[PDB]
């Protein structure tokens, strides 16, 4: 059957129906769609909410991850779908640029049954692209000997496997594939999968692999499910903590004191709910970039780092008139949220912060941070610095839009 990804019924919220709905699967390669004219269906308030977000092909999958709620998150893949069809589909054209990061990952993370007999053709093809092309009829019998009744390593390369695909399907596609990671209904995969191959077989290392895919799925394992556990615009309908004030910010904010979770969805018509956050009381959505600890007090949020460099934008005039429930906080777990007191140096520049000048490096993860006067590399590698004087301290990263005229 086909469902409607603008609508999506109650029943319809299952990994074998979400998974109609990967941006793909729309089978549109050409021709993008200007964001205003893609959102000309929906309601007035729906509308005022998505123009609010300024949606481009750079920050719609950062806006799918960072949504809180099912029927949102499967609604802005759409808007991917019609919005960026070339960047939906070029992991589809052999060795594209889109290839670089599974691949790099498949050579990373050698598979549990690659630790013994590694010339069989799906080692080879992860770890040299070779052999891509055989990689399920080679060995078969060994590799499900090694697989079949073997629960523990099947549970290993599976991991591996939905880690690799959380780089073939990004948006909606890494949120089944995190859910199955998390249900462990491995099976379930056989609903993504069998939607990638028909479409890679011009790729042939990605027809390869998906093509293993199918075959460990096919092994001879038993593993309980864990239940679902998936946010749904019932959940939150069906919800406690509304707030009777829904009044935006008057204007941006750098720190969110007292910050709490929002989630605001309309009364009436097809609706999917919006992130706020909220702010001594005060409503401001939600930053793609994700929310983060203010270093200098951690009981403050700040948008997109933690250093409280970027605005948080007051939330449409409409907020009043929506439903509005009040949700835990949640934190970005990206790189930006951990510090660290040392990193291998790349390079070391100038950067132009609230308009003075400031020591930076970049680090060998691209990320930079602000360099200690006293910083100093350590005895056995040169590039190897203390980002604190003491080099135990925490030092964060930073936006790197938050600088202006760097100089190397
Ligand atoms: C896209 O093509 C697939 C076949 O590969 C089909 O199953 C699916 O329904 C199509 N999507 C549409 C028509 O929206
Ligand atoms: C799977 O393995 C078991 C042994 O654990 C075997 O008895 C069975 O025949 C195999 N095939 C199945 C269950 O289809
Ligand atoms: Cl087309
Ligand atoms: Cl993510
Ligand atoms: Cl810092
Ligand atoms: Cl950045």
């Amino acid at each position: 059957t086909s469902i409607n990804c603008k609508n999506i019924q109650s029943t319809q919220l299952t990994i074998e129906h979400l998974s109609k709905c990967m941006a793909f699967y729309q089978n549109k390669t050409s021709s993008p769609v200007v964001i205003n004219e893609i959102i000309s269906d929906a309601s007035v308030d729906e509308q005022e909410l998505i123009k609010s977000l300024n949606l481009n092909c750079n920050v719609i999958d950062r806006f799918i991850s960072e949504s809180s709620v099912i029927e949102t998150q499967v609604y802005y893949e759409y808007i991917k779908s019609q919005l960026c069809p070339l960047q939906v589909h070029d992991i589809f054209t052999i060795n594209s640029a889109s290839n670089i990061q599974w691949k790099a990952l498949a050579r990373s993370f050698t598979l549990g049954v690659c630790n013994t007999n590694p010339h069989k053709h799906i080692c080879r093809c992860l770890e040299s692209m070779q052999m891509c092309t055989s990689t399920k009829t080679d060995h078969a019998r060994e590799m499900s000997i090694y697989y079949d009744g073997h629960p523990d390593r099947f549970e290993h390369d599976m991991k591996i496997i939905l880690n690799i695909m959380r780089y073939i399907v990004p948006g909606l596609g890494r949120v089944l594939l995190d859910q199955i990671k998390q249900t462990k209904d491995y099976q379930a995969l056989r609903h993504i999968q069998g939607k990638l191959s028909p479409k890679s077989q011009s790729n042939l290392q990605l027809k390869g692999f998906l093509e293993f895919v199918d075959f460990i799925l096919g092994a001879n394992v038993t593993i309980e499910k864990t239940p679902q556990t998936l946010t749904t615009l019932s959940l939150i309908k069906g919800a406690h903590r509304n707030l009777d004030q829904k009044d935006p910010g008057p204007t941006p904010i750098l720190v969110c004191k007292s910050p709490q979770k929002v989630v605001c969805y309309s009364p009436r018509g097809v609706t999917h709910p919006g992130d706020y956050i909220s702010c001594k009381s005060k409503m401001y959505k939600w930053p793609s970039l994700g929310v983060y600890k203010h270093n200098r007090d951690q009981q403050q949020a700040c948008s997109s780092d933690t250093h409280c460099l970027e605005m948080f934008e007051p939330a449409e005039r409409t907020i009043t008139t929506k439903i509005c429930k009040v949700s835990d906080m949640t934190y970005s777990e990206s790189p930006y949220s951990t510090g660290i007191p040392s990193c291998n140096v790349k390079r070391f520049g100038s950067c132009n912060v609230r308009g003075h000048q400031w020591q930076i490096a970049e680090c060998s993860n691209g990320l930079f941070y602000y360099v200690s006067a006293k910083a100093h590399s350590k005895t056995n590698d040169i590039t190897l610095y203390c980002l604190s004087a003491n080099c135990l301290d925490l030092r964060y990263a930073f936006r790197s839009s938050s600088c202006s005229d760097i100089v190397w």
